C-alpha cells in the first residue's frame, strides 16, 4: 500500500469537502426565477424551501423558528433547556398559524419524558440530536419513538458520517437521516478527537444507503456558501441544515456585540465549555450580524436557483443528479 | 468510488487551472522576436496579436477598442448602456480608421434589436454574451444570427465549460466559441451557485470539440500573467479574452483612483450590484492603475513570444501543441 | 515513471501525516467514560495512560517523571547531565513510591557505563535516544543491553521511520520500538538534511514489522493535539511520547517566561544551538504555559476517550483497528 | 483523459520539487564526519565539495571564486562584462594557487571571442550559459567548443529541464549538463513565459539521459536549504550550483544594505531590468547578509553530510541510489 502497512482498506477512503468540488454546468432549459426549489425534509414533509435552522442555543428559538417556517424553510428547537420550556416555544410556533417546527431530544435520562412534552405541545418533527447515530442508545431511541409516535409525527435521526450508520438509522426507521461529523463551523471534533469525515464524501456515502430506501438525507455542517448548499443537494442531500449562516441574523437569540465599529452575534457550538455550563468539542464565537433572516435566506435561495439554472435542474429531484469537477487547492 | 458513492461518473474530472502546470521547454529553433503571434479570433478574422478585450464596462469602450485594434488585436464593446450609445460607439470605432470591432449582445428582450443596431453601425464580429452558452435561448439567438448576417458578421457565442456545451455552440453555427464558467477574477458564480470549471481543463474540453469543425476557441477569464496566455493557448485556445489585465489601462473608462498613496482604477463584474444598478455573481473592486494600454500589451505579448521560443513555436498554431507538466502545491 | 525518470521504487510512497486523515466513525457500544486507555509501552510493561513524555532537558527531569508516572503514564529522564545525576534523579522517582520511570542512553563512550548506573539506581526502562536506529552501532547497543539486563529491564530502541529499520530493532531484541525521525516540532531534520517519513505512514510501515513480533511501537514526535494521539494508536502505536505538548506545563524544566502580557516556557530541541552547548537539527523556541501537567494529561485523554467512543473501541487494542479516511488539503 | 481532452501525452508528468519529498533513512554504517563529499562537477574534474557558486554579477566575481576554490568547490565567473575584464578576473583566480575556476560565455555575436579569450587566460571549465539549451544555436556552440579546446578546457552545457534536451547536450559533446528551467529564487519565467519543470522531476529526467554516457548533471537554482542539496545528489545530480544561498555572503559582489535595523545584500536575476540595463524574466531582491562564504559553506557541507549519515551514503556516488518519499501539502 503506497502509503503504508499492508492493509488496503485502513485508509478506505479519499473524503472531498465542499470546496473541493465545483458543479459542471449543464444543458438548461431551466431560468433560476421558474425552478422549483421544494423539497423533502423527511419522507412525509415537503418544504418549499430546503433550509433548516440548526438546534442550537445561539441559532433556533420560537422566533427563528417562526421565521424560518414563514420562509418556507423549517426550525429545529434547541434542547439545551428544561423539557417545559422547550415544548412552551413548540407551542409558541404553532399558535402562530399553521407553521412547521421540529424539536432535538437527545438519547439520555430525560429524553423520552422531553420526546412526550413536545408530541402533547404539537411538534411536527422530532430530531434525536446526537454526535454519533451510530450507537445502539441511538438507533433504539429512534426506533422507539417511531413505532410509539411515527403516525403522527417524523423522527430524524443524526448524525452520522458513514454508509453503513446511516443504513442502520434507516433500518431503525428513521424518516429521515442527518449527516455531519466533525464539518462544523465550531467544530472541534476533529481536532480532539481526530475524528471526522469531509462531508461531500460523507452525504454520497449517506445517499447510497438512504436514497434506496426512500429516506432524505439532511446535510448539516460544514456550510458556508449558498454555493455550498447547491453542492450538498447535488452530492444527493435533500435539505441543508445551516447554524453558522443564520447565527448572526436578528431572529437569531443572543444579542448585538461590537468590537472595532463592527456588529456581531456570539455563536457557539453545544459542545463547548460555556453551552455545557469536561472535555469540550466546539468553540465559542462570532459571526458577522446578518440583519433579517428573510434576506439572508433570500441570498441562499438566489445562490441555489442559480445553481439549478447553471445545471438545467428545473426540481431538486433533478439538483440531486448533477455532476461535480474535482479542484485542486490552486483552484481556490 | 474512493471518493463516494457508487457512481464514478458522479465526479467526472479533476479540473486544472493555470497554476496547475506549466509548459514544458522543447527543442527550438525559435527566437522570441521572430514569432509569429498571429491567430484566429474566428474562423474568418485573425488578429495579429492573440488578445481582445473582455466586455466589461470597466474596460471596453470606444477608446479601449481603438486602442486594441492599433495594437493587433480587438475590442469586445460592452452592452450596459442603451442600443444608440453602443453603435455609436461601433461607428467611432470604425471611423478612426480600417479597423476591427465587436460587440456584445444578449439574449433578451431588446438583444435582437441591439444586433440589428450594431450591424448597421458596421460591427465585425458580434458576441453573444452570456453566463452559461448551453441554453436554447443562448444557442437560437446564435443560430438566428448566423442565419440573417452570416455573411458580414462573425457570431461568437460564450460561455461554455464543457465539450457538450462548446459541441452545441458548434452546431448553432458559431464561428467562435467563448470558454470560460467561473474563472473571473471578479467572479463570484463559484461561490454564489457553486457551480464552474477550472480554466485549462474546460479549454481542453471545449477544444475537443471546436478544433476539429475548424472552430477557434476563445479563453475568457481568470488570465492573470503573461503566461497564462501562453498556457490558454498552448492548451487550444486560438485567442485569449483579457478584463482584469487591461482594467488598470489609461485606455480603460473609469478615472484614477488614489488610496494609501498609490494609484488605482475601479474594475467591477456585470454581474456586480453596481452594475446591475437581486443576487449578485461579481463583486466590484480595484486593479492597480497601469498605465498605457500599449505597454501593457507589449509585456504580454512579450512574455507570449518567450513561451513560443522555449517550445519551439513559430506560430500560434504551433504553440497549441505544445506539452505541460502538472505541478504541486509545493510548487507554488 | 510519472514522477520522472525509469525507476518506480525511486520515490518509494506517500507518506501521510497526521492532518492528512480522520478517524472514521464505526458502530459504537462505547462511552468515552468507560473506555479501558490501558496499553503496552514495552512488551512487559502495561501503562493505565499511553502516553510518555519526552527525553528532553526542557520535559522531563524527575519532577516530570513523577508526575508523569502518577497520572498513569511515564517519564523518561533525559541524559544531557553528568551519569551521576541522571542516577540521582531515578532514585528519586522510585523514593516517591512505586512509581515506574524510564531514562535515556546513548551510544557513545559512557553510554554503557551510563546504563549500568541508571540499572543499579532501580530504572524500570531504558531507552536508546538516537536520530537513526538503523546503524549497527545502535542495534549493537540494543542488543547488549537486552543480554545483559534484559530480565529486570525493559529495552527501547529507536527511532526509526522505515519498516526494514524497525524489523532490525526488533531482531536485535528490543522490547519497543519508538517511531519518528523528522516530525518533531522543534526538529530541523528535514529541511537541514532532507531527510524524514511522515508520521502515520511510519507508524503503519514500523507496526508491520513490530506487531506480529508482539513489538509495541511508541508514536514520537509531531503530535500536536489530542485528536493526533488517536490517530498514532489507531495507526497502530501502542503508546505516544509527547514533547511540545507537555512542555508548557508546570511540571516541566525551566522558569515561566513573559513576553508581550502572556505566559510561555522555553522548549528546545536536544539537537538545538543551545542544548549542544556544529551542525544543528533542532531549534529554541518556547511554547504556551499550560499550568498542571494533570490538568494537560486530562484534556488529552479525554480526547482519546473521546476517539474510543465514536470508533466503537473498549480498548486501545480495538482503537488500532480502526480505519481513516485521506483528507485533502481543502479539509483544513 | 481525466484532465481534459483525449491526449494523454499533452500533461505529460506530474513534476515534483524540493518540498515534495524526503530522503527516507536507511540502514548505515556511515557517520556524517567521516562521509566522502567528493564529486564529479565534469567527466574529468572532481571536487572535494559538490557545490558550485552561480555566475551572476551579485554572487560570483574573482573573491567568490577564490574563497569556493579554496573551501573545495568552485566559482564559475558571470559574463556581464566586458571580456577582458572576466578574462582578467580568470587570471586573478589562477594567480591565487593552483585553483579550479570557470567561467560563463552566451552563443552570441562575441560569445566565440570572448571563449577564446578565457582559455587564453587559463580557464578551466567553460560553461555555456543559457535558459534553454534545447537551441540549435547553444548546442552549436557546445559542440564547436569541445572540438576546439576539448582536450585542456572542460565544457558545460545548460540548462535543461527534460530528458531530451539533456540527451542533445550529451550528443554535442558536453562534459557536463545544468538541469534548471524556472526554479531559481528571483526567477520569473513560470510567470512571464508559464514555461518551466519542478527541479526534481527535471533531475530525474536529465540524469536518465546523462548517467548512461558518464556525463554528471549539474543541478541548478530552486535551493533554499542544505537539505535541498541533499535532495538534488540524491535524485542524481552530481553538484549543485547556488545563486541565493550564496548571495549573502561576503565574499559576493556588492554592499552591505542597511533595512529596519537588519542587514542585507541585492541578488538580483541576470534576467532583471537593471541587470540587462525588453521584458525580464528575472526580479531584483535582497538576501539576508550571512557573513564569510567558509561559514555557509560548512553548514552547507554540514547538512549534507548528515543526510549521508541517515542515508548510509559513505559516497556522494552512494547518495544518488537514495530513495525519497513523497509529501502532502500537509507535510510542511
Ligand atoms: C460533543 C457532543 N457529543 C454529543 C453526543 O450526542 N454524544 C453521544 C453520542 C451517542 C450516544 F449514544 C451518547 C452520547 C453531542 C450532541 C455533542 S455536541 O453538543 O457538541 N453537538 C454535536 C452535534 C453534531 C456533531 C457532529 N460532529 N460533532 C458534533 C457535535
Ligand atoms: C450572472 C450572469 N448571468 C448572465 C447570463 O447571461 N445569464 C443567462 C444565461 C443564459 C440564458 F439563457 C439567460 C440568462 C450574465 C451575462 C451574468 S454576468 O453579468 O455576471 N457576466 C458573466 C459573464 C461570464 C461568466 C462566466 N461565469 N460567470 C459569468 C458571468
Ligand atoms: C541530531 C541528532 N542526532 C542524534 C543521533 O543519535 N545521531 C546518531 C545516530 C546514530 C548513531 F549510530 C550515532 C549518532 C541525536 C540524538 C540527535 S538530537 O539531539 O537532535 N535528537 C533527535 C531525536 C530524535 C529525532 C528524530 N529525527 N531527528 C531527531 C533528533
Ligand atoms: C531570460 C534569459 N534568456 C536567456 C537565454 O540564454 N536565451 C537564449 C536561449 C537560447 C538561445 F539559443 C538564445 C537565447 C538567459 C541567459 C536569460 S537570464 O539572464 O535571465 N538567465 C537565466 C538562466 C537560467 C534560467 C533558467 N530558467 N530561466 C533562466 C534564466
Ligand atoms: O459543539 C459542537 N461541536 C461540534 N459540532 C456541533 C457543535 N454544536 C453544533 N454542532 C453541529 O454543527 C452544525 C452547524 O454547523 P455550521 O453550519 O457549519 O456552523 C450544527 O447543526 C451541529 O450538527
Ligand atoms: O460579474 C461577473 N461575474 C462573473 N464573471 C464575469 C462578470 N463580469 C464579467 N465576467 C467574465 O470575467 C471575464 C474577465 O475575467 P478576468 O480577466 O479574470 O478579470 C470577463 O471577460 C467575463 O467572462
Ligand atoms: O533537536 C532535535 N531535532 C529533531 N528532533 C528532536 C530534537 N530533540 C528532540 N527531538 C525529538 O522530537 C520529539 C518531540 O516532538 P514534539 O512532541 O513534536 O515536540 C522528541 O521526543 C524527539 O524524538
Ligand atoms: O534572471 C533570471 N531569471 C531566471 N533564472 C535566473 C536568472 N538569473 C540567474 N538565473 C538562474 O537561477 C540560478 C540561481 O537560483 P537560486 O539559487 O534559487 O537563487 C542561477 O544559477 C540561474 O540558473
Amino acid at each position: 500500500v503506497p502509503t503504508g502497512g499492508d492493509d488496503p482498506t485502513k485508509i478506505a477512503m479519499l473524503g472531498l469537502t465542499f470546496d473541493d468540488v465545483l458543479l459542471l454546468p449543464a444543458a438548461s432549459d431551466v431560468l433560476p426565477a421558474n425552478a422549483d426549489t421544494s423539497s423533502q425534509l423527511t419522507k412525509k414533509i415537503r418544504l418549499k424551501v430546503p433550509l433548516v435552522s440548526s438546534a442550537m442555543d445561539t441559532v433556533t428559538e420560537a422566533r427563528m423558528a417562526i421565521a424560518m417556517a414563514r420562509a418556507g424553510g423549517m426550525g429545529v428547537l434547541h434542547r439545551n433547556l428544561p423539557v417545559a420550556e422547550q415544548a412552551a416555544q413548540v407551542e409558541t410556533v404553532k399558535r402562530s398559524g399553521g407553521l412547521l417546527v421540529g424539536a432535538a431530544v437527545g438519547v439520555g435520562d430525560d429524553a423520552w419524558e422531553r420526546a412526550m412534552a413536545l408530541r402533547d405541545a404539537g411538534v411536527d418533527v422530532l430530531v434525536v440530536d446526537t454526535a454519533h447515530a451510530h450507537n445502539r442508545k441511538v438507533l433504539d431511541m429512534v426506533h422507539r419513538l417511531k413505532t410509539t409516535v411515527g403516525d403522527e409525527i417524523e423522527v430524524v435521526g443524526g448524525n452520522v458520517a458513514t454508509r453503513a450508520a446511516a443504513a442502520a438509522l434507516v433500518e431503525a426507521g428513521a424518516d429521515a437521516v442527518k449527516v455531519g461529523v466533525g464539518p462544523g463551523s465550531i467544530c472541534t471534533t476533529r481536532v480532539v478527537a481526530g475524528v471526522g469525515a469531509p462531508q461531500i464524501t460523507a452525504i454520497l456515502e449517506a445517499v447510497a444507503a438512504c436514497a434506496p430506501h426512500g429516506v432524505p438525507v439532511i446535510a448539516d455542517g460544514g456550510l458556508q456558501y449558498s454555493g455550498d448548499i447547491a453542492k450538498a443537494l447535488a452530492a444527493g442531500a435533500s435539505t441543508a441544515m445551516l447554524g453558522s449562516l443564520l447565527a448572526g441574523t436578528a431572529e437569531s437569540p443572543g444579542e448585538l456585540i461590537l468590537v472595532n465599529g463592527k456588529q456581531f452575534k456570539s455563536y457557539r457550538g453545544m459542545g463547548s465549555l460555556g453551552a455545557m455550563q469536561l472535555v469540550p468539542e466546539g468553540i465559542e464565537g462570532r459571526v458577522p450580524f446578518r440583519g433579517p433572516l428573510s434576506t439572508v435566506i433570500h441570498q441562499l435561495v438566489g445562490g441555489l436557483r442559480a445553481a439549478m439554472g447553471y445545471t438545467g435542474s428545473a426540481t431538486i429531484e433533478e439538483l440531486q443528479q448533477a455532476q461535480f469537477v474535482q479542484i485542486t487547492a490552486a483552484g481556490l
